[PDB]
């Protein structure tokens, strides 16, 4: 007896993305007999980048490489024969121009799609694919080679998302071709959204084809997240409160909060939600699913996935 079913399914996290958001490490994979964690969530993390503590590096500069003093990187694939990445969405459209699956693909899954393409080339039925950020200001796909995600002080390293260590692979796309780093692969870190961050997407290989229509990216005008109980939208019973100046800071403590695969799987479960009020300046967090919508003009509705400044009617 609920109306809001179908409006509300895409803010069912555990059912639409399935994995943590601030640190998604969702899936395991095999690369030549050893187990990694690898991101798995199904739906785009708006505004989402990693922060190299005591750094002025972005973390999509390619990993460091060499043995030069100074050597200094971010999480990016370094530079490779033919280039990988960084991939202009033009450059991609080129590149897959003779796969006609790639047709009529948005530019966040063919982002995710070519992340994909790369076999750590020591096992080749392996299902090990990278995260990617794609960057909607300079139409920009960027390719992690780094999977973790925070390291705030070996298996530990694996535990946090630590990769294969890879200097070649095999694209999956035929006919087959073998890529290597022209050079050899050689600190502390956390997510978050921060402002410099406000045109990337993170996408996990699983990010699907229809994210559009199922994953949530705009917050709610006027909209306040509630339960539907006997006929009524009530209150989430239990929220936690925090000043925020705007929806931005609102956005940002609901992502710090929200589920989180970092030591194992939230399986998307955790504070991903958020109702903020703009007149008192609060962000309401709670880690229920929402299954309706409140009209309240002083409330925006925001989750963790969502982009933290873009709203909506």
């Amino acid at each position: 007896g609920n109306p809001w079913t179908e409006y509300m399914a895409k803010y069912d996290i555990e059912e639409v993305h399935g994995s943590g958001i601030r640190v998604d490490l969702g899936e395991d994979a095999e690369v030549a007999g050893t187990q990694y964690r690898l991101p798995s969530g199904k739906c785009p993390v708006f505004g989402k980048g990693i922060i190299i503590e005591n750094s002025n590096t972005a973390f999509l500069t390619p990993v460091a490489t060499g043995n030069q003093y100074l050597k200094d990187g971010g999480f990016a694939f370094p530079p490779t024969e033919p280039l990988m990445s960084p991939m202009t969405l033009d450059e991609m459209r080129h590149f897959y121009k003779d796969n006609k699956y790639v047709k009529n693909l948005d530019e966040l899954t063919l982002c995710s799609r070519h992340a994909g393409n790369m076999i750590p080339d020591n096992d080749k039925n392996s299902n090990y694919k990278y995260p990617a950020v794609y960057d909607d200001k300079d139409k920009k796909c960027h390719i992690l080679y780094i999977a973790a995600q925070e390291n705030n002080g070996t298996q530990q390293a694996k535990d946090i998302g630590a990769g294969p260590v890879a200097s070649c692979f095999t694209t999956r796309m035929s006919p087959p071709q073998q890529i290597c780093l022209n050079s050899v692969v050689n600190f502390c870190f956390r997510p978050a959204k921060d402002i410099s961050f406000q045109n990337y997407a993170y996408l996990s290989k699983n990010v699907v084809d229809n994210w559009e229509k199922v994953c949530p990216r705009k917050n709610l005008q006027n909209a306040k997240f509630g339960l539907w109980v006997d006929g009524n939208c009530e209150d989430i019973p239990h929220v936690n409160e925090f000043p925020a100046i705007d929806l931005f800071e609102c956005n940002k403590l609901v992502f710090e909060l929200s589920a989180s695969d970092q030591p194992y799987k939230s399986h998307g479960k955790g504070y991903n939600w958020g109702n903020y009020n703009t007149e008192t300046q609060k962000c309401e967090i709670f880690n229920v699913k929402p299954t309706c919508l409140i009209n309240n003009a002083a409330y925006i509705a925001t989750t963790a996935l969502s982009h933290p400044i873009e709203v909506e009617g």
